[PDB]
């Protein structure tokens, strides 16, 4: 049927300026030497992407997509949601976020400015007025550091990324905001990742492993999600989202942007140009997280039937997907296997790299992420989770006129504190940074699923026993994975072994132990691993008072 993109060959251009390295990266080339491996991708690699996410889809759908389709909009009947003020919808922009075309900018829209409130109301009147004429986009390339991979063709290119005026997105906020909190969990239930933190969710997994009497996993990612999903997929959406008990005037702006806007439209690039028309998921408008969640989900459960997958446990992150099941015996899991993979690719939801049956938590990376195991001094297993800590490593050494990673290593240190390379690289190598700028007890910004929240460094040992708990100042041996995949990495990067790290951290420990007050208690827990004789650490009672609720959800 029908084309993902098509292209007026106009160039896909630069939003701003795309910085250059700079010759000296004094704040990580103490951390790592191989600086010529971190990149950024670039607006120079967006015609190769546009190249490799054009193609013809076909999608055959059957009653197992059906039967499931019409179980998630009885799940979905169940939610009521309101429209937003327009008032509500502005203040929630971020503080940066792209201008628009009518001159203003976020400043006024959280502002309440009264040009911005008069624009907005009367973009909010076309959309209840016309719902044909399309919403034009801007397509840009994002800008993300990773490290090079020659096993993987060099250098990434940059992600398509295609957003609406500014003026549209407040509205799309009026009209879906309160449904992007409410329909993913309604119809999911625990199956809805984005509402685990790294613990709770080692924690659900854990308990889906143990619920089945043979237990075996497989993860899943579709290739190129947002040029995957078509035209029915997004109407399909639609209906999932007037399912649920709405407002007269929401279901009349839905249907607008459904049809004028999400089902697709033309592209113009940053100088203006028209540039392509675009017949799938705009990775950009309100409903990119919550469209590649359910209607992953939906495809992801109706492919379990087709390949009769057991007593499926499910847990979904957009396009990433993780099924514990019960085995039918090695032989027929690897048969169910490529028969889900069959029906995804039937659904157009077609894998990056084939899924495989595997009877071992640690095998199982999905998210970017995976379950891993440590002992303490106790003897006594510690499940938490890891990931290979590469492009950490290549952010933690992205360093230029408008970026600091600073930002970057505090959200390492909070999200995976009981790693082993954030213990021993990560969190040495900051506080040595922020002692040596006398900069610990300055206030940091972190970042997680759009909000920012502050964060005063020497108060991560609270932070991190609210998080993950005191066994993350505790674990003892971790497992040969872990251990060679961060060995791997740091050679990878030029960073200095575990070995060299261990002798850092004794030092890092010893000069913030002895600024005693908040600083030594940093010391004293963060650091525990570092020193032969460890101390007792007891739980901390400001830990207790912390509500650290809203930072890993939505
Ligand atoms: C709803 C949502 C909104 C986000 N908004 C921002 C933002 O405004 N500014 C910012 O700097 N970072 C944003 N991020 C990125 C986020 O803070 C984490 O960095 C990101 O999820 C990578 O963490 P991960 O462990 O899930 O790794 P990953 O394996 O990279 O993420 C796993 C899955 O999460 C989804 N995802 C990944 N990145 C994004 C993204 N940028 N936006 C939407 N979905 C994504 C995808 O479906 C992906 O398959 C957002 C992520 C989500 C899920
Ligand atoms: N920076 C990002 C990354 C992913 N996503 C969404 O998540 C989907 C799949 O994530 P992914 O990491 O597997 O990237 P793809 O190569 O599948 O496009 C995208 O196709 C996007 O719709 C996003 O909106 N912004
Ligand atoms: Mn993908
Ligand atoms: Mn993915």
């Amino acid at each position: 049927s029908s084309m993902s993109y098509s292209w007026t060959g106009a160039l896909i251009t630069p939003c701003g300026p795309e910085e250059e390295k700079l010759p000296i990266n004094p704040l990580s080339n103490s951390l790592l030497r191989y600086h010529n491996k971190v990149y950024c991708t670039t607006s120079k690699s967006a015609s190769q992407r546009a190249k490799k996410v054009t193609f013809d889809r076909t999608q055959v759908l059957d009653a197992h997509y059906d039967s499931v389709l019409k179980d998630i909009k009885l799940a979905a009947s169940k939610v009521s949601a309101r429209l937003l003020t327009l008032q509500q919808a502005c203040q929630l922009t971020p503080p940066h976020s792209a201008r628009s075309k009518y001159g203003f900018g976020a400043k006024e829209v959280r502002s309440l400015s009264g040009r911005a409130v008069n624009h907005i109301k009367s973009v909010w009147k076309d959309l209840l007025e016309d719902p044909q004429t399309p919403i034009p986009t801007t397509i840009m390339a994002k800008n993300e550091v990773f490290c090079v991979d020659p096993a993987k063709g060099g250098k990434k290119p940059a992600r398509l990324i295609v957003y609406p005026d500014l003026g549209v997105r407040v509205c799309e906020k009026m009209a879906l905001y309160d449904i992007t909190q409410k329909l993913p969990q309604a119809v999911m239930g625990a199956s809805y990742g984005f509402q685990y933190s790294p613990a709770q969710r080692v924690e659900y997994l854990l308990k889906a492993w143990a619920e089945k009497k043979d237990p075996m996993g497989f993860s899943y990612d579709t290739r190129h999600f947002d040029s995957t999903v078509t035209e029915r997929d997004i109407r399909t959406e639609e209906s999932i989202y007037q399912a649920c008990s709405l407002p007269e005037e929401a279901r009349t702006a839905i249907h607008s942007l459904t049809e004028r806007l999400y089902v697709g439209g033309p592209m113009f690039n940053s100088k203006g140009q028209t540039c392509g028309y675009r017949r799938c998921r705009a990775s950009g408008v309100l409903t990119t997280s919550m469209g590649n969640t359910i209607t992953c989900y939906v495809k992801a459960l109706a492919a379990c039937k087709a390949a009769g997958i057991v007593a499926p446990t499910m847990l979904v992150c957009g396009d990433d997907l993780i099924v514990i099941s019960e085995s039918q015996g090695t032989e027929e899991d690897e048969r169910n296997l490529r028969a889900f993979t069959e029906a995804m690719t039937r659904y157009s939801a077609p894998p990056g790299d084939p899924p495989r049956p595997e009877y071992d938590l640690e095998l199982i990376t999905s998210c970017s992420s995976n379950v891993s195991v440590a002992l303490g001094p106790r003897g006594r297993r510690r499940y938490y989770l890891t990931r290979d800590p590469t492009t950490p490593l290549a952010r933690a050494a992205w360093e230029t006129v408008r970026h600091s990673p600073i930002n970057s290593w505090l959200g390492n240190i909070i999200q995976y504190a009981p790693t082993i390379w954030v213990r021993m690289v990560l969190m040495t190598h900051f506080f040595s940074i922020l002692m040596v700028q006398d900069t610990l007890d300055q206030n940091l910004n972190f970042e997680m699923y759009g909000s920012v929240y502050s964060v005063n460094p020497l108060d991560l040992p609270a932070i991190i026993e609210r998080l993950h708990g005191l066994d993350a100042f505790s674990m003892h041996t971790y497992s040969h994975h872990e251990l060679t995949r961060v060995a791997s990495a740091l050679r990878k990067l030029g960073a200095p072994p575990l070995r060299v790290w261990k002798s850092r951290a004794r030092a890092v420990r010893a000069s913030l132990i002895s600024r005693g007050g908040k600083a030594a208690v940093c010391g004293r827990y963060l650091f525990n691993w570092a020193v032969k004789t460890k101390l007792k650490l007891t739980p901390l009672p400001e830990a207790r008072l912390l509500d650290l609720s809203s930072w890993f959800t939505v």
